[PDB]
């Protein structure tokens, strides 16, 4: 696997027509995040990752979800093992994410925070302005709301700095 991120947007690279994708936005995104966790080294145990299946299973739980998933599964320590990995992976990926922040000197403010919201009001089903002052009022969603935007940012200057191969 990659071990630096030189390497990793090396491989990213495109060359001719197919540079030109107009699911390039998600495309990209979706396979920078994929290998992302490659590039870093997170020092935790496995007993913090039981906890944190536990968790996620027992937030599937209240979803309704769990058995339909761990049905897909050979048993429920099979599907606990790949569990352990996915958030190992998450928890290196936003490690990631978070430094390239840092040393891009990539940030989000309280306007940033405000478009946003009036864009998401729609789909939450209320009013722009309902919107901006549930994000004002609630600190957990304010902190979502800002990684989303933090994350977004910095996957897009990432994709933008890979250089393809055009004709």
């Amino acid at each position: 696997e990659f071990e630096t991120l030189e390497q990793l947007k090396e491989s990213l690279k495109k060359e001719g027509k197919e540079i030109y994708d107009v699911e390039m936005k998600e495309s990209m995104r979706e396979q920078l995040l994929e290998k992302l966790p490659e590039i870093v080294e997170i020092e935790i145990s496995d007993r913090t990752l039981e906890i944190l299946v536990n968790e996620a299973i027992n937030r599937l739980k209240r979803e309704g979800r769990y058995e339909q998933i761990v049905s897909s599964y050979e048993s429920e320590e099979k599907f606990r093992e790949e569990l352990k990995e996915r958030i190992l992976d998450d928890i290196k990926r936003d490690r990631v994410i978070e430094v390239l922040a840092q040393e891009k000197g990539i940030s989000v403010n309280d306007e940033e925070l405000e478009k946003e919201a009036e864009e998401l009001a729609p789909f939450w089903g209320i009013s722009p302005d309902r919107a901006k002052s549930l994000v004002k009022a609630r600190q957990d969603l304010r902190e979502e709301l800002r990684w989303a935007i933090l994350k977004r940012k910095v996957l897009d200057l990432l994709l933008q700095e890979v250089e393809h191969h055009h004709h």
